[PDB]
């Protein structure tokens, strides 16, 4: 969990962008699930044209279709996406190869130049909790001062043959200013924090799934409901088939809101993505032009 405040967030602008002075190429990384909604709003602006690899990781817990219109997006700007589930260790061998492509003008023109070959230099850029210790710890095969007021030093990672990784990644802050964006990181767990509204976080991804995966919503929670109903009628009915109840009978919101959360979070009902490209046309052209 981390504090954002306007001192903290100049802090790692500049600290981010020292790192990357040490970097042939940068791993932004992104959550599969909002492949956009969980990048950090100035990325471009600190990465500011360094070799880019994106990764779309936990590709565990989204859906293939959509992430495929993001890593368009993503190769129609000028990166490599990749797509990797850190934690099942699946797909990583992907990450060093986009490395030497997105790097593979740079050592050309160094080899042209007469320069030797050596190891890419890279590290790992992105919002909190879309995965960056978790990948680092298994791209190095093992957990990343051990005594009380001890300073560990950043340090290189040698990954496959030609890749070293900073074992240290650079921590940015999400998107802030857009309450749907809020929405969808809070339903994604990237912010378990405040002044976005719980309730209307569930009623968020209750009306997605609503939207998407009908089917699935019903069979999950077993429950059947009428298509003219209000939302109020959705959190009715799951309350009562799991027996959420309080004051008699009486539907515990604030337990069926939690339960939302979690299986949404958590991927328990489906693997979603919920940046729907095509939904996201207009926003897409506000950030575009800049
Ligand atoms: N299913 C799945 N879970 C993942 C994957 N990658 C990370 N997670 C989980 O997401 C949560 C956050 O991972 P973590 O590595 O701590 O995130 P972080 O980006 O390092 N946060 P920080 O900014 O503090 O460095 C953990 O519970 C982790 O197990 C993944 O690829 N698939």
């Amino acid at each position: 969990v981390i504090q954002w405040y306007p001192g903290h967030m100049a802090k790692a602008k500049r600290e981010v962008s020292e790192q990357l002075k040490k970097v042939d190429v940068v791993f932004e990384l992104v959550d599969a699930r909002i492949p956009y909604s969980s990048r950090n709003p100035m990325i471009d602006e600190v990465i500011n044209q360094k070799p880019r690899v994106v990764i779309l990781n936990k590709k565990d817990m989204s859906n293939l279709n959509e992430m495929s219109k993001w890593e368009q997006f993503f190769i129609d700007k000028g990166y490599y996406p990749v797509s990797v589930d850190a934690k099942h260790g699946k797909n990583l061998k992907k990450v060093e190869a986009a490395a030497i492509k997105a790097t593979a003008e740079k050592f050309e023109r160094e080899k042209a130049k007469g320069l030797k070959p050596r190891a890419i230099r890279a590290m790992i850029v992105g919002i909190p909790n879309v995965g960056k210790s978790t990948l680092i710890n298994k791209l190095a095969k093992r957990s990343i001062g051990n005594k009380p007021g001890v300073t560990k030093q950043q340090q290189w990672i040698k990954v496959g043959n030609a890749l070293q990784l900073l074992d240290t990644p650079g921590i940015l802050w999400p998107k802030f200013e857009d309450e749907e964006v809020g929405k969808k990181l809070s339903l994604t767990g990237a912010i378990k924090d405040s002044i976005v509204h719980l309730d209307e976080v569930a009623i968020y991804g209750l009306n997605f799934l609503i939207q998407n995966d009908l089917a699935r919503l019903k069979s999950h929670y077993n429950i059947e409901v009428p298509e003219d109903a209000e939302i109020i009628a959705w959190f009715d009915a799951i309350g009562k088939k799991r027996g959420l109840i309080r004051r008699g009978n009486e539907i515990d919101y604030e337990a069926v809101i939690e339960l939302i959360i979690y299986d949404i979070r958590n991927a328990k009902i489906g693997n979603y993505c919920f940046d729907i490209f095509k939904d996201m046309t207009e926003e897409l052209a506000n950030d575009a032009n800049n």
